[PDB]
Order: structure tokens, then sequence, then C-alpha cells
């Protein structure tokens, strides 16, 4: 990251909700960025259903998924959410969320690769242990929003350790807006309500492109009660309203 400027006033949309977050954003051109929260952006969390991001590209990278057609099949057996019982393609399997799906993906990467490739995207702390399946749904993985729009940027530039083919794959898969000027990508996420005197973490990341500007956000939020949810994307909105951007 370049200079993140910490601006205060941001801090009015979450004090209305009484919500513990932040936000970062960055707008490419000028390379800085700019948070609520300075001492936040940097703290680390479970990245949960983010992870699908870099999971999806080292699933095409090491071959586990085949190519951008590739359908993953329902078994026909119990899955956690409802929309999750059915075949799935891989933009479908990331715009549902579909855990079982990239958790199978993960199992198939294994941990050699697993850790080889989170190591080459600077990948938040790293941190693999607590299951080749779950590492970052419960396990020791953490990541920062700061850390998050780095990602998100060298994603949007193709500048990953990665093939461009599995990077643009990945990047049409996280469409979630399309206009003729103004296109969004972008990824939720909820670790859970978590437990006493340890909240969960929701998130919400992605980058705008608005014309020939374009702009990398990340937001999480402290959550224990699963009716705060919409806050991890009505939060950010407004901010980006304020700016301009939406
Ligand atoms: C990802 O964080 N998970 C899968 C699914 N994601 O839907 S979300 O992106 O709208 O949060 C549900 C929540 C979560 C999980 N239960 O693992
Ligand atoms: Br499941
Ligand atoms: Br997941
Ligand atoms: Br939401
Ligand atoms: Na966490």
């Amino acid at each position: 990251m370049g200079s993140i400027t910490e601006n205060t006033s941001w801090n009015k949309e979450f004090s209305a909700e009484a919500v513990n977050g932040v936000f970062v954003l960055c707008k490419s051109s000028s390379k800085s960025c700019a948070t609520n929260d300075l001492a936040r952006a940097s703290k680390e969390y479970l990245p949960a259903s983010t992870f699908k991001i870099p999971n999806a590209i080292i699933g095409l990278e090491t071959g586990v998924i085949k190519n951008e057609h590739q359908v993953f099949k329902w078994d026909g057996k119990p899955r956690a959410m409802k929309q999750w019982e059915r075949d799935l393609t891989l933009r479908g399997a990331i715009q549902v969320s579909a855990v079982p799906v990239f958790q199978q993906i993960a199992r198939e990467v294994g941990e050699v690769r697993m850790q080889k490739y989170l190591k080459k995207f600077s990948y938040g702390n790293q941190n693999i242990s607590g299951g080749i399946d779950k590492f970052w749904l419960e396990g020791q993985l953490r990541i920062s929003a700061v850390n998050q729009v780095e990602f998100l940027e060298s994603l949007y530039l193709n500048k990953l350790s990665a093939s461009k083919e599995n990077q643009l794959i990945v990047k049409e898969a996280l469409v979630t807006e399309a206009a003729p000027e103004y296109l969004v990508h972008s990824k939720t996420g909820f670790s859970g309500v978590g437990t006493e005197s340890n909240p969960g973490v929701a998130w919400w990341v992605g980058w705008v492109e608005k014309e020939t500007e374009v702009y990398f956000f990340a937001f999480n939020m402290d959550i224990d009660n699963e009716s705060k949810l919409p806050l991890r994307k009505s939060i950010p909105t407004k901010i980006m309203e304020s700016e301009g951007i939406i």
C-alpha cells in the first residue's frame, strides 16, 4: 500500500448503527487510500467466504478446477444452505457462496500447494493451520482490510503470481453489477456470530470501475447477531455514495 489517511468523519455511518468496523477505500490513479480507523485497517480477521477469491485462482492454477466451464455436481446429500443443493458453475458457486464446493477444492489442492500460493499472494498471515478444508473458516488464517485491497488490486492488474487467464476467469466470476460505464466486482463474507467476548466478522470486499477510474475497497465489522449482516454492504455503500462513487 502507498499512503493511507484516517478520515474520522466516516465513523458517522458506523456509530449510527453501533457498529465496530473499518472501511478502506483506495482510488487507483492517486495511489492513496482512506479509512475511518487506521488501527483496525491493519488488524487481521478470518477471511471466511472472501477466501473463495484466492481459493478459486489456486484451484485453476493447480488444475483441480479443470477450466472455467467446470460444473460442480451436487451429490444429492444435505448441504447447510438450500441454495447450495444444486449443480453449480464456478461463478455460481462463488455467487451463492457454496462452502462445500470450495472445501473440496481446498482438499484437492492440498496443504503444500495451498501454502505455496498464499505465500506467493502475500495473503494475510499465510497461516493455513486448522485443517486443509477449514483453516479460513475457523482455523488460524487471518487477513486485514489493507491486505485485501492490496490483493484485489493485484488481481485487477493481473499481477498475482498466477496465469493471466486464471485471474481473468475469476474476475468475471466476481462481477456483481454491470452497466455501460459502471462495473462492480465484489465478494461478501460472514464467519459467524462468534462466541462470548469474541465476535465474528463480516466482510464486503471488491472494486468499482467507474468511467476510467477504479476504486478498491474492503469492509469488515464485528458481528454477534445475524440481523446486523446487511450493514456490511449498506455502511460502505453510503460512504462510497458520499464520495460520489455510487
Ligand atoms: C462465507 O463467508 N460463508 C458462506 C456463505 N456466504 O454467504 S455471504 O457471502 O453472503 O456471507 C454464508 C456465510 C458464510 C459461512 N456460513 O461460511
Ligand atoms: Br454443507
Ligand atoms: Br468458503
Ligand atoms: Br448483505
Ligand atoms: Na477473526
